[PDB]
């Protein structure tokens, strides 16, 4: 609400750095460090290993690039299938509402128009229509 408090980056050390001062605190090549608070354009500073201190941003790495593609894992939630059918008999329509199919060609199930009517389409999105339920097989009932 009162807009104050920017967090930090993690930063990591590019080299060691030996403190000289009270005020500067030791860094090791590796160690992470967390800037909460920009000294100055040429002095940085931020916490390590539970210490505060001040070094020279050109001895870190304000928060380095990542090269991984972050996968992000995964979830059992926050995932979709679409439905699978396949025609029990040739269809041949002549409208553009009415899509065409064999005897033995997949179809994707959107969503049921009514109770014996359904619109669906070939999987790529080649086409689409509607046609009678009785006329079709369903695999996979949507989730």
């Amino acid at each position: 609400q009162h807009m104050s408090g920017s967090e930090m980056r993690p930063a990591r050390a590019k080299f060691d750095f030996k403190a000289q001062t009270l005020k500067e605190l030791p860094l090791q090549k590796g160690d992470i460090v967390y800037i909460y608070k920009q000294i100055d354009q040429n002095w940085y500073e931020g916490e390590h290993h539970g210490r505060v201190g001040i070094f020279p941003r050109t001895y870190i790495e304000l928060l380095p690039p990542a090269e991984k593609a972050q996968p992000k894992k995964l979830t059992p939630v926050q995932v979709l299938e679409y439905g699978e059918a396949i025609a029990k008999f040739n269809f041949n329509g002549d409208t553009q509402v009415e899509m065409s199919f064999r005897k033995g060609e997949r179809i994707t199930l959107l969503r049921q128009v009514d109770e014996n009517w359904y619109e669906g389409r070939i999987p790529g999105t080649s086409r689409q229509g509607i046609f009678p339920i009785t006329y079709v097989d369903v695999i996979k009932r949507p989730l």
